[PDB]
């Protein structure tokens, strides 16, 4: 279960970079330098890096100390062969954000957001990068006066709108990825959950521009099952970034290593990300616990992508099994994928086995066998 | 605090009808005739009543015990003047449909699920309802082989397009309201919440046949803001049908009457509704606790009227009183409701008020002033 | 991974004979006699089964036809070497109990309550049962002012008292294992957790004679580690019986088999449950899905002992793993299992290392490769 | 509704001081001085104060700075007529009590926590406090090989025994406060309810010496009921403490002022602190929320203090109420009081009319007239 860069593992700078700061407590780890990371995270195997502007560039750096901290991470990329697939903005740490980016109830500051956004998509573009993920963290509220929840969506859509107007203009290549999340560090967030980011997205002037971002964590964090919201996001065509981390239950968001956190999802998860063949790379947006020192770090980033590997090799056992393939057929799978009615209504309506000489009765004594089937995905999980 | 008809509050058979049957409990009450409820009903001041299929006609009746059973119905609609003004098919009670109905994984049982729907659609037609509610409560999985989910939402679209040709066939006026909930009977639900049913009906073959209609215990059940996901549904213009209840907490849905619950979020949810000029009936999808005798499932009616009648008068109350229209532009939600840059894409680029010469920690130190505004709104809440 | 009774696996005989009501559902199976379940999982490897007493007697029956009931179910016993080694009496299901048994506010339900439980505590004795369950799922309330809790934890001391006070009168040598849960049947539940449930034991008049019934997925659906409040009744000597199955999170108790739910932390119970030489049954309280037919109950009930079959290899694998220890002790397990202060407190007082000359700092930069530990406890899980 | 010193009001000085930092936000406000949060708070009409060792003197200070920082403190309580009866010791910001305080497995981090400790016991003692808080935020784990937790409570409980040897051994009249939560920062912590901390004490040295400081949004962000496990406290003679503050459901802990979270769970919780007399002072653990400056820190404590008052008002107006009365004993809250047997069980065993001739069914239809009940409680919350 050695990761290659070949299996497209990636990570963002601000994972094995977090200091370890909480609500309640101090830096654990030293900062750690954008070339460090790429080296070490090379070294593990991963494939590329994603930022931040705010990672890569100091807040409030000149032109030339930009340049300077741009020349660096390139020529770091240079040595080992790293890639930058996707780049993001912080509109969330500096105090200006603190009531939002795009939907600030103050203007003067979603104009500024804006401004700060397009700034970073040139420079995304010039490392490579062809998604650019929003992850509007302060968009939301903790009361209900303090936001007009409509008023907020119609900046948020004027905003993106924006922002898709400029790429076009530009000619560039690249496409957004919206991240929901339903709490945390706003007591409720707009667009919380995959579904409203994806009907926010069929709502903006250039659709095709726009996918989501959904991360297992965020999800799960609203009780939510990750594998269905992805396959609700694969049949819409909008899975246009991943994030991967782990997390114990509905609470504050823990950012666990991938594979940590709710197993049998993970499982579920890769299961289905390799049967539709998705085709984005493998990014870990997780955090190292401030337990750790730098070798607890490199550790927990090794292990994101080990466990992801071992997931991967147990669900195509199960897909692979012909005891399994048997066992679905028994619970009709099959048929779940064949068409309802492709005779069509009229066909429908005069067919009597659909309804007057449907004996509901013998149907319902049918089980499904589900746990037979549950208990194969079981033993392929374990290899037992 | 007394309703009138006027009002338009509804409530469905099954409501005060519950006979208090739980996970582990038998019933604790009778069955309720539903011309016993209409006259009751009416008698608080209700303006209608709502059904499925199962609650007004015994599941398996002759067609003359449907005759009958609906001539009764329409004599005591006639004897009080109550309306009718939505149903909705059982698709979740019988064993049949344990797996589902419109994407139940027996083909057999799928085309069942639509000539139930249809049969109760041309009743409802007949009965003048304009609104018919889709409540997909056995849609879903308790195991993650169980169901894929990409094959489900196809049938599921196929269900609701054949649905849809069905309306447009017959020249009714009818629209759909699909009613998303994240779990319970199933482990997870297919169309989870009110952003997954959003996003699903806009891939639909004639999106304007359909919306959603949300139930405050709903989204509450997966711990997410019921006015922040209504103003979604109220943004997007898809809001045709709203169940309202209370529940406190993530848990097991507790129907509890409406105002009981969460008090703050209903009184949001009411100043939304009013703010906006919703214009369907107010709906009250609730179950009288099995504790109850007959005399406090009518209370408990009575109750859920009462409450939204207090809320309105309060957040009235609040969004006339001068102090809080001031306090409301103190915290600059006048600001929120003005376009970011109406000058457009390149007068912004151009603007250095908006990046080179913004103040950001000018911006920063403005205090948002929500804490006097949600005291006010406390306040008001409160009478006080 | 095959059973045998000697691994005292037990189920309860509403288990397996579920008939698959829920909130929204009817029975999906039909009833199951006690007889077919004795032998059904005996013939799987279980050791025995426990009861509530209106589950092996139809409730109302008569002395012959309770007289009867028993002595079928004796002679399956007698038959298969089945155990009966824990009762229950059933104080949720008739709507009497509908507020409660112990706590109805009615005094005459809570004295009815008391004879009900005593009846069966004799029978219970008759069985060879030596431990007797108490689950009081209807005491508490959905509305604040219909349950004073002081006055009910008032009645519920009285309760369990006299039932001490009952059982040492007849010299019966079981013992009590009162379960935890936090809400469902009723909104909140009184003992919602193992730790409420372990306060309130020692404010009885005999404390040795009641213990705590944890059930997995009841302190799961609090969002509570399972594996922790094991933990801590373990360390009071108070674990008198487990209730074993699954649950996906915060939401309506699922039931699920064991291993399916939160894998992990089945992981971490059974590996606690096996270093501490627990001596109780491994007792199964769970629902196979309604989705299933009765070739699925029985391979449910299998996949439990399975489960939990494959879980006690894997975690004695890890702990006897030599790397394992290594690693333990880089994480100073060893160390946490020191005393603080054998020295006492004035050696404590009197110790510069503890204070003017600790060095904070270097305490702090020492990583606790906690992340390498949980890798490994990964690795070995899975088999990898 | 303005409060006097006379209400005993009172906030820990990192309360109205916390600057806004979050796991994803710079801070929004400077640092206070205590000097002016006990000056504000005074005009507020607070009536005192309460303190973490490092909140009024800077981790690392010299003896002579430690000396100026208390001087120029107890030179504004003079000032005022503030008054400081609780303190605690911060055993969670600083790095090196990442892996817990008494529970770190480093037995050098677990010896200087109990000298840090015993250290503030001395100034609080000093001061005039009377209640000791100890909140142990980092006793926990994020995966299971981290913490054995039977050897973590042998070290929770030594630490607490070696604190009430010092109380003792000095003479001083001081009671320690044991605050539960259930997560944040860590991934589960040690004793995550009041029921958990009860449970723990009654196996201490010298019970009496310690009871629990329940925060209300701790227990919700659990889903638990915190006016229930009030009762318990109350019932159990140990609550020494209370935490006042919002939350709105299970997710990270938001706290926010009181009143605001779940109101009627405020209302219920007051009613309950009054009709038992609880003489502690009413303590706002909270966060002015990081959107506000420092005039919305002020306008928020000052809303903490307005809403007990309100709510006490109505919930006194509540209970007096002849109607109330009168519905109160229609749902037999006056027999939930009585004792269930004071007949003895020989009489209970030997009383025909709570077995053989109970009439179950008239019983069970008798309604508990609860809709009627909360309806009442309704209508005096909101002055209706
Ligand atoms: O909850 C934090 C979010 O996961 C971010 O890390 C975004 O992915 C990128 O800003
Ligand atoms: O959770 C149950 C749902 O609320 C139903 O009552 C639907 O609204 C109608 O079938
Ligand atoms: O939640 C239901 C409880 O688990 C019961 O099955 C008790 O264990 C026994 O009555
Ligand atoms: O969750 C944070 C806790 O509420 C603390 O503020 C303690 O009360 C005191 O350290
Ligand atoms: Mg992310
Ligand atoms: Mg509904
Ligand atoms: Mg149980
Ligand atoms: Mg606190």
């Amino acid at each position: 279960y050695q990761p290659t860069p070949e299996d497209r593992f990636t990570f963002g700078l601000w994972t094995v970079g977090w200091e370890g700061r909480d609500p309640f407590g101090d830096a654990t780890r030293r900062a750690l330098d954008p070339v460090e990371s790429v080296r070490r995270l090379a070294e593990l195997g991963a494939h590329g890096v994603t930022f931040h502007d705010d990672d890569l560039i100091p807040f409030g750096s000149s032109d030339s100390e930009r340049e300077e901290h741009v020349k660096r991470f390139r020529q770091a990329l240079d040595d080992t062969g790293m890639k930058v697939p996707m780049a993001t903005t912080n509109l969330f740490t500096h105090p200006v954000f603190k009531d939002g980016g795009f939907t600030a109830n103050d203007r003067d500051v979603r104009r500024y957001a804006l401004r700060k956004t397009i700034r970073n998509i040139d420079l995304a573009v010039e490392l490579g990068a062809e998604t650019y993920v929003a992850w509007g963290g302060r968009e939301g509220a903790e009361s209900g006066g303090a936001k007009d929840v409509r008023d907020a969506l119609d900046r948020m859509k004027e905003a993106f709108d924006l922002l898709g107007e400029y790429v076009t203009s530009q000619g560039y290549d690249i496409r957004f990825a919206i991240e929901p999340k339903p709490n945390e560090p706003r007591g409720d967030i707009l667009l919380p959950t995959v579904g409203h980011a994806l009907a926010f997205i069929e709502r903006l002037e250039r659709p095709e521009l726009y996918g989501v971002n959904p991360e297992v964590g965020h999800e799960q964090m609203a009780g939510l099952n990750f594998p269905h919201g992805i396959a609700q996001a694969l049949w819409a065509g909008k899975l246009f970034h991943i994030d991967l981390n782990g997390q114990n239950g509905i609470k504050y968001d823990q950012d666990l290593r991938f594979g940590a956190g709710d197993l049998r999802a993970a499982f579920w998860l890769v299961d289905l990300l390799e049967s539709a063949g998705y085709s984005g790379p493998r990014h870990f947006d997780f955090k190292p616990p401030r337990t750790e020192d730098f070798d607890g770090v490199w550790a927990s980033a090794a292990g994101c992508m080990r466990n992801y590997l071992i997931l991967k090799e147990r669900a195509a056992a199960f897909r692979a099994d012909p005891e399994v393939q048997e066992a679905l057929r028994a619970s009709r799978l099959d048929e779940l994928a064949r068409p309802t009615a492709a005779d069509g209504l009229q066909a429908l309506l005069d067919d009597r086995s659909a309804f007057e000489e449907f004996d509901v009765d013998a149907a319902a004594a049918r089980g499904m066998a589900f746990e037979r089937l549950d208990q194969l995905a079981m033993d392929h999980l374990l290899g037992a």
